[PDB]
């Protein structure tokens, strides 16, 4: 009872030591393996050090200007910065753009702006996930609707040309003519090239839709200017604040303002509908730590440290692709304009599938995907990799060829364990094979160990160690 | 780079100093000044520091066995623990309970059971919003729907019985035939008294419904034993990991498993589909560790203490205000809060809000069941989790029952130099530009600091 | 072709004799037999002679002013004279009021007024129909939504009191602030007292809602100003024309038109939008041709004595009732028709249809507001609109009176016989199957035809 | 008060002479004018004659097998005989198909089967309205739901192609995949082609949606085997009585009964669905003179004397077609396998705008409709113009020889007031020169004038000069 007091004081060390040997298991974990899942990246030490602010401990309700409580005096200095930031580092002039920065997340977000502009069984266009899309665009099937965007909205995907890899602008431009969207959603997963806004913004207002561009994939590509701003053409933008961007997990909206169009002129509404849709609509209390790792992360986005890392992000894609190229693979649309790539492994005579788990058990991580072509879920074809989280460890053009090569053998073991199972064999059986067989296992411990020593080369951003 | 390489490596307090000042500063409020609120808690050392762990970096669809990308032996063993830690702490049989710890917060949660066992449009029954419910439950006017539960799902709402400040239980039993519910919410903001979960259930099971109980401001409550525990009649029961359980922002879905009647629970299936790939994306892993932490120290007799103390406080500041002349909604308490009703001393929780605010005494004002106008509610909520944490006892809620006094009488005063009829905005006015008045706060805020700085501000060492 | 021709010209005597014998022989059932169902009545000669015109073959889609196709110099001369009948017979100002007069039926109205006034999912409150209510209204269970209000809108219910048999307004006034309608419905299919169009229209302009009267079962009674008028407070009035206002099958919807409070009605366009292109495709011109000719009927002092008639006789059948022991729903009636509890004399609506039925004595069970049970409905409605139309008077029902006593009296023997407890299939199986029942059957059914047939059977001369 | 037994006897003339006289007025216009109309046809003398029968009278809710109330021992013979004789004319085994007569008209009908087996929001797919669909098919613009379709389900049209006047299957096949249907109509009403039954039919089983046949336009060709049967290809059949059928005016469901499909086999649950949708879902008491009407006009609809009154109809408009190809118009598709014809007015300078008013005042009656192509639905461009009218009066192809020189007169006409008119004038002020002109009224009184002497010489259907 007296104890009480050196409870809420003690370290996590010595306080709970079951998820401090967690955490450490899993920062080692994170360092001797080989990171090439597009969505994933290291935070700085400071972002990470605002998490654990006595910013958690105040709840706050409401918008800067109109708060449910009092005490707000500093929240709102750090609200007000963090919108101010934002505007500033992707240069939006405040008079015509403006931003909510309470979303918990990525999906949130999106979720916020369907029920802002969109309304209960609106409609609304987003690329299929097949074709590199995000479940929060829409995702369902013929007897089930399973995103909540499905659930909620009435939901119609728009491809890709499966013979050139890129999106079906005319099939979409038609198929909008009938469906009458009331926002089209531009923005993806798992595609290496650069969205026509311009093209979607016509075909928006063709409809009279509103455009919304899901940049979370290439926030920090264009924060560097290395890939066209989707604010130029789009009313919206969400993003994600992790990713590319470098932050901790948050999620932003980014709203034009001011007139819209003329004749006599019409004025955009936005603001207030999707501030109102955040809260008191869809959220509660702001995650203000959360903010403020968010707000720090914007700061470390416009220093020129910052322009040169993502510079050098997309130079690694390029050495990457193509060093796989000339190892005879296949990438979709043939190359790509960003930080990832989609390998068509079906030029190897295996499956993204079966892939994954053999790079994965020799550490090296990454994730399957469809391919446009693709005539089956149950096996995609590809493999997607993506190159910001390595690049923040340090890795350069020369050091991603050699990382090329390791995953070259892994596909070759894979290949090898592929041709051991037998032709109508199970991912279930697959994944039996690739345990309780020396032989493989054998190759798998040994490429791991190369893997894992070249890891360790570099250095693992974050705390000390923890 | 050979800069970029630090950049990632540099200390906040080097890397940004605008971020750190403002944190310094807000550190330094919440130490002098008296916290009220009934939402507010501070939460551990060791809670914060899993949250800035490398555990943000971490990205994992899906659940445990049935996750998406590769690399999750940890993320697993982090996911899974905090599972059986949620369903120790609460004493449940993991062959009739389950729990998903995925969600963002505490709204994401409610949110997500909707999605599942309601469907789009279904009905749902939650407590009025002036009568002390929560805006998850369900909130609209004639002309428009506010909450997302309304926007989405058919609320209708039950209130309490403005005579006895309790929730009248027989008018709910009728409405819902008239209704047809598909889930009924047992779940308050601001109310003092315990919940009739059996009646509630028994409600639910004529009309084939699902009692849903949101225990967000009580689950520390509940762990210690002190209140009736929900999961005794409860299909389902959400929670926010901060409040009175005193972790980080994060929510959590508990929801029956086995046999309903032979009929079997599909909760568990709905709820985790709900959550992802439904309304979610990647789970928040660095929250997951600190609900975690934050639960082993729930089950701590040290605790189980702590609440006993809570409890026991609110008791205190309750007779305290009672003694002082202030009237209690519903007479008293049974958990950590009290609406004071302060239309016995002339003046509403509209503009005390703002006097006691300036004093550096922290608190919110809320409707009273009586109330003919949302625009000048009559109470005030006052909770005590927060200030128990930092060790005040019984003797000390008394000292800060005459804070509050002094607070009320002050506002009161301004009030008497606007004239019995004025606007906010004039009260606010005089408040601020006055010598007489704009001094007496000074005053108060000066007693109300001093005594505040004598405990101590629980979480990490010194920002 | 030379046949085909003549074929077209052939009369359904020669043409299809199979159906002309069937056409005969119920001409024949409805003249032997006593009328006492509430919904039915006999339509004049005129009126039936107006829907086999050449009218049938005109396609008109749209409204005068409004067509979609030529050729409609006579379809509109046609609607416009029945909407300028319509406004007449009701007393309406064309300033203040509008009718559109193309729904096919007294449904199809009041669908598309909840279609143009309240959208999907919009809420709607209607009276509950074990209290008196009709299926448009809104009707479901807890588990299934039956009525298509309910299907595509979300109803829900308000009730009579129990203990008085009146609509209890008190409570409606109460959940109505809760549910939030955007549409109250006031009309009854089993329902003896005037509705308080009044009371209902404060409640309606406190929620900002609609009210929408549905007079359906009182149009004629309306017309000769026999029961207050539902135009006086209500926003749109639907109604079947049979029924009552005796006339064919189709309905129409009236709508308040100027100014509303300066803000003003926009329910005209909305409406007539949603009948066409929204919910129907060309009009039955020779339905409302028929329509038409009934509404100059009704404006007729023969139909204003007629419908005197109508009341009285209801009046002299409840008094006789009354006498001979039985109980009335709310002690008597205002209108055409009366709820008879048969709980006073042992026995249930769900037997009595039958053996009345047996003895060409036609009525229709009906729940009483008690009524613990749904599959054991305690009432008989019992109307005297058809009966009055074949010109029985006060003198006349009273005889009636007694042919439905000892017919409530054969189906407790027929009940004593079963035992106090058994299924209705057994009930039935001794009522066919006993040589002293069939035979008390045979007998009453004499009597019944002969008293019948004293009474002429308007209509076309002799099918 | 005595003379009211005396009013429900006294006959119409004699009752309500207003009424009288415009009824008679209207036989009159039918008589001396030409009707074009494909969805106009007259009504048999007997069918007339029973809608007027003392079935008005009888108020009986539910269906033959359970009613609500009693006495419906002859309602019941009349509905079970009415349903007997639509299954025989059509050719159907009752174990496989089912039919209820309920329906008050055609839109009624279509929206029973929509609410019993696509439920609130569902989404079904019918043909757009300018490639000839129907607005009970969904129709709705970016900014508005008009049909009732459109409003309580999520439609979405398919259409034809431009450059054949065809339906584009292909295209249909692909849309489906993206939208997921869960109802698709097979059903036109300005189409002169058949539908291909059997390729919607795979389509629908791809995406597990349901085909329903709208045969409201062809019923009456169907049931003399004139064109191909939708029934088998369909789950269900939906239709209106008047039209080609020639009956009263009320709407039947056909729907398939027994096993749907194996493995082990599910059955069809359509009967039950649609039966309880019809009542107590969407109607309350059925209309018993109207199916009495309809049971009189499906014998009619067996008799050998209709099989040749639909050959004839379809031989009258090959050569309607043929001869206003040989004047120089423009048939969309070429020509017709049915009843009607769009013919394309732009070949002559004009659009079915005008066109429509012109032939109106001379008598001559039928509707404009836009052409595939059209690039304006407030200039349409086509004329649609159907046979079973004018064939059910006699006319033979000689006759509709005449017929077409007739309308071309027309459409001269319309040409020489539009070149009066100007450039961008209006269709509010064509009228009005068509109005106030003696130099154009001259022309049209003279037409009219030949319009209604060769109209005279044929018998008008129905009761005597009634
Ligand atoms: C990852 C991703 C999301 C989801 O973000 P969360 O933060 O995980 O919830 C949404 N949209 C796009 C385009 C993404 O890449
Ligand atoms: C506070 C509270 C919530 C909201 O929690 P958030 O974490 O702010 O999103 C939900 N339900 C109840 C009952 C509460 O008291
Ligand atoms: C009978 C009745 C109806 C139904 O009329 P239909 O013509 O059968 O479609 C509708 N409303 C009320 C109030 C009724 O009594
Ligand atoms: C005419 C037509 C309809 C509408 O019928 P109504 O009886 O006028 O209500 C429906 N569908 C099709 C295909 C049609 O041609």
């Amino acid at each position: 009872w007296s104890s009480h007091e050196q409870m809420l004081a003690q370290p996590l060390k010595d306080s709970d030591a079951e998820v401090y040997d967690i955490i450490k298991k899993e920062s080692n974990r994170q360092r001797v393996g080989l990171e090439l899942i597009a969505s994933e990246n290291f935070a700085s030490r400071a972002v990470l050090e605002a998490l654990g602010s006595c910013l958690n401990n105040k709840y706050s309700l409401g918008y800067p200007g109109q708060r449910y409580y009092g005490g707000t005096e500093h929240i709102d200095e750090l609200e007000t910065l963090c919108q101010k930031r934002a505007l500033q580092a992707y240069g939006l002039d405040p008079q015509c753009w403006g931003v909510n920065v309470q979303p918990y997340s990525g999906s949130p977000a999106n979720f916020a702006v369907y029920t802002a502009l969109v309304e209960p069984h609106g409609r609304i266009m987003g690329l299929d996930l097949p074709d590199g899309g995000h479940l929060t665009h829409g995702f369902m099937t013929d007897k089930k609707k399973i995103s909540a965007t499905s659930i909620f909205f009435e939901s119609m995907a728009y491809k890709v040309n499966p013979d050139t890899g890129y999106i079906d602008y005319d099939r979409l431009e038609e198929n909008a003519r009938l469906f009458h969207p009331k926002l089209i959603i531009a923005g993806t997963s798992c595609y290496s090239r650069n969205l026509d806004y311009g093209r979607l913004r016509k075909i928006a207002d063709e409809n009279g839709a509103y455009l919304m561009a899901d940049m979370a994939h290439i926030s920090g590509l264009v924060v560097a200017g290395v890939v066209p701003s989707p604010f130029e053409h789009c009313h919206v933008v969400t993003t994600t604040t992790h990713k590319t961007l470098r932050g901790c997990r948050a999620g932003m909206i980014f709203y034009r303002r001011g007139v819209r169009s003329v004749d006599k002129e019409i004025l955009y509404n936005l603001e207030s509908l999707i501030n109102s849709a955040v809260f008191p609509g869809l959220q509660g209390g702001p995650h203000n730590h959360a903010i403020a790792g968010v707000a720090v992360a914007l700061k470390q986005a416009m220093t020129p440290e910052f322009k040169e890392y993502q510079r050098q992000v997309v130079a690694n894609c390029r050495a990457l692709s193509a060093a796989l190229v000339e190892l005879g693979y296949k990438i979709v649309t043939g190359g790509s304009d960003n930080h990832l790539i989609l390998v068509d492994l079906r030029s190897k005579g295996t499956d993204g599938g079966r892939a994954e788990k053999v790079l994965e058990a020799c550490s090296i991580a990454c994730n399957k995907n469809t391919c446009p072509g693709d005539k089956s879920a149950l096996r995609p074809s590809g493999l997607r990799l993506g190159t910001p989280a390595l690049t923040s460890r340090g890795l350069l053009e020369k050091d991603f060829q050699k990382v090329a090569h390791f995953i070259h053998r892994g596909i070759e073991l894979t290949v090898q364990i592929q041709d051991d199972t037998g032709p109508r064999a199970t991912l279930k059986e697959f994944k039996e094979k690739l345990a309780g067989d020396e032989k493989h296992q054998r190759a798998v411990r040994a490429l791991r160990q190369e893997v894992e020593s070249f890891a360790a080369l570099f250095p693992l951003p974050g705390l000390p160690g923890f």
